[PDB]
């Protein structure tokens, strides 16, 4: 799996998880440190569905170029899983390229208030904790407030891939990440909704870092509970 040390600045790598399912990996500086960040690509017939930008306009242009080089099918729709820049930063690049960009109404509102890029289309049916909707080759799920109040997770039923976004931490992360907009009180309950809804998931992708199994959900709960008590 691609890591920071393998990814030059402004570049994107793809990792094929299953037939027609990839993660995309980019890097970005934040407060002087370099972070990896993951999104998803899911084949949708002879088109592609993109989950999340690559954390900025430059990275997202590089993402589109790497998709063309390695896959060669058009990205027609994109979903942003919450309102922060690792998820919507680059939406303007996607829109200018002809991609239809989507997010929940909650995410669109929070992005506008925060001054971040705003996906065009609104995803209905995701406003109450536990809600799920189909979107092409994926299911979108709103587990409740966690890393952010609007965070969605994405499941690929054909491949048993669960993309947790920033609500799910990689195993190497043993203290809180960016929690400025987090709901610490609800985060473990929201993770439990994910576990209860996707107990069949085989391949779990965090917002940042290395994939794993469903152990990443318990790990994230452990870290979040420890932070609550600290
Ligand atoms: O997900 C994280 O915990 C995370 C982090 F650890 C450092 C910086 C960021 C993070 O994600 B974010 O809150 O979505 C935002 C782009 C910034
Ligand atoms: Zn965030
Ligand atoms: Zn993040
Ligand atoms: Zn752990």
């Amino acid at each position: 799996y691609p890591t920071v040390s393998e990814i030059p600045v402004g570049e994107v790598r793809l990792y094929q998880i299953a037939d027609g399912v990839w993660s995309h990996i980019a890097t970005q500086s934040f407060d002087g440190a370099v972070y990896p960040s993951n999104g998803l690509i899911v084949r949708d017939g002879d088109e592609l569905l993109l989950i999340d930008t690559a954390w900025g306009a430059k990275n997202t242009a590089a993402l589109l170029a790497e998709i063309e080089k390695q896959i060669g099918l058009p990205v027609t729709r994109a979903v942003s899983t919450h309102f922060h820049d690792d998820r919507v930063g680059g939406v303007d690049v996607l829109r200018a390229a002809g991609v239809a960009t989507y997010a929940s109404p909650s995410t669109r509102r929070l992005a506008e208030v925060e001054g971040n890029e705003i996906p065009t289309h609104s995803l209905e049916g995701l406003s109450s904790s536990g809600d799920a909707v189909r979107f092409g080759p994926v299911e979108l799920f709103y587990p409740g407030a966690a890393h952010s109040t609007d965070n969605l997770v994405v499941y690929v039923p054909s491949a048993s891939v669960l993309y947790g976004g920033c609500a799910i931490y990689e195993l190497s992360r043993t203290s809180a990440g960016n929690v400025a907009d987090a709901d610490l009180a609800e985060w473990p309950t929201s993770i439990e909704r994910i576990q209860q809804h996707y107990p069949e998931a085989q391949f779990v992708i965090p917002g940042h870092g290395l994939p794993g199994g469903l152990d990443l959900l318990k790990h994230t709960t452990n870290v979040v509970k420890a932070h609550t008590n600290r």
